[PDB]
């Protein structure tokens, strides 16, 4: 849809300090820090399909919006994830241990901003059309 497409990643804020409040241990926050992914979002029926790439860690997940999925995230957390649209934001959340983090994705102008919440850590990241 308006999320379809191959993005690249061209800027970030605050991720190193949202990975810490996750949990992430110093090596993979060293690896998640200075990775530039694509992020390749495409829909066929009920199912959207996110891929992100990078040149040390690749991460794909499918489903169906409003439908509980499990997922192994980048930083290898065994996860529960919803993602349902609201007002044209793809909002996901992730719950595990009884903690949740959300991560939000919009449209923007030219951007893909996705906007990553773990207690008071807001993180915004942005992509542009590869
Ligand atoms: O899409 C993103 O840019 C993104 C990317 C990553 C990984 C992707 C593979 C390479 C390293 C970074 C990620 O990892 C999960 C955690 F951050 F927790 F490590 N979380 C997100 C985001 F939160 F924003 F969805």
């Amino acid at each position: 849809d308006a999320f379809v497409g191959t993005w690249k990643l061209v800027s970030s804020e605050n991720f190193d300090d949202y990975m810490k409040e996750l949990g992430v241990g110093f090596a993979t926050r060293k690896m998640g820090g200075m990775a530039k992914p694509n992020c390749i979002i495409s829909v066929n029926g009920d199912v959207i399909t996110i891929k992100t790439e990078s040149t040390l860690k690749n991460t794909e997940i499918s489903f169906i919006l409003g439908q509980e999925f499990d997922e192994v995230t980048a930083d290898d957390r065994k996860v529960k994830s919803t993602i349902t649209l609201d007002g044209g934001v793809l909002v996901q959340v992730q719950k595990w241990d009884g903690k949740s983090t959300t991560i939000k994705r919009k449209r923007e102008d030219d951007k893909l901003v996705v906007e990553c919440v773990m207690k008071g850590v807001t993180c915004t990241r942005v992509y542009e059309r590869a």
